[PDB]
């Protein structure tokens, strides 16, 4: 018979060969194992094969992934498999969705959500960093906040509008930061950054006001006690700060004389 283990399975997925995975389903069923078992997790990180699949793409496409989820579904292990948290020196509590968003793959993002991904999995930092090469980069922890801070409107649209399970815009991270707070966090003072940060900020309020009309986003405070506007002031984010003021003056035009 055909027998499997971590290194073999990790080689198959890292190379990206779907032909190698045949008779894996049968192995798991007979030996009574799942892909989330410690023996198939990289002990150093906690990564299963799914992240490793997403970290090795042949022009944005690893073909092991679709079958991996099909197999997971046939062993009563789908929700667990997708949401399996791993860690590196930069982050703990990462998930397959974070990588899917990070690498900017709409398709794999769509797939995971539809098959039961946790849209509120928080990628928390570890020990802290500099600006120089340090793939840390605080983005607000949540998948929505990550996508927002990397200029990916279609993912934001999907995460909010999808049929299976939607991403709550009101959701706050460990710092107390909503997606708006995150947009301020990343906001540097260059016009092209300020372009999309401003654009994404306004799109979200417009989106939220509709869905949850009895709650204002920019009204929610963080653990410092600050709002997106005030935090922009304190941390010195000029471009975004002006825009929020410049916006509300325009919103005061709900007052005809």
């Amino acid at each position: 018979m055909k027998v499997f283990n971590r290194p073999i399975l990790f080689d198959i997925v890292s190379r990206g060969s779907p032909d190698g995975l045949e008779g894996l389903l049968s192995f798991l069923l007979t030996h009574k194992k799942r892909l989330t078992d410690e023996e198939f997790r990289e002990p150093s990180t906690g990564k299963t094969c799914l992240p490793k699949a997403l970290l090795n793409l042949s022009a944005g496409r690893n073909d092991t992934i679709p079958i991996l989820l099909d197999i997971a579904e046939k062993t009563g292990n789908m929700r667990e498999f997708i949401n399996s948290p791993f860690r590196d020196v930069y982050y703990r509590g990462q998930t397959a969705l974070h990588i899917a968003i990070e690498r900017r793959c709409k398709h794999y993002v769509e797939l995971l959500v539809e098959k039961g991904a946790d849209v509120h999995a928080q990628a928390r930092g570890r020990f802290f960093q500099p600006k120089d090469e340090g793939g840390y980069f605080y983005f607000g922890e949540l998948p929505l906040s990550l996508a927002a801070c990397t200029n990916q409107p279609h993912i934001v649209h999907y995460l909010t509008e999808n049929g299976h399970k939607q991403a709550d815009l009101r959701r706050q991270d460990s710092r107390g930061n909503t997606v708006l707070h995150a947009l301020v966090a990343i906001a540097d003072n260059t016009r092209e950054n300020t372009k999309f940060v401003t654009k994404m900020y306004d799109l979200l309020l417009i989106k939220c006001a509709k869905l949850f009309p009895d709650t204002n986003l920019e009204a929610l405070l963080n653990n410092d006690g600050l709002s997106p506007l005030m935090m922009a002031a304190k941390t010195g984010k000029i471009g975004i700060f002006q825009h929020i003021i410049r916006r509300e003056i325009a919103d005061a035009a709900a007052h005809h004389h």
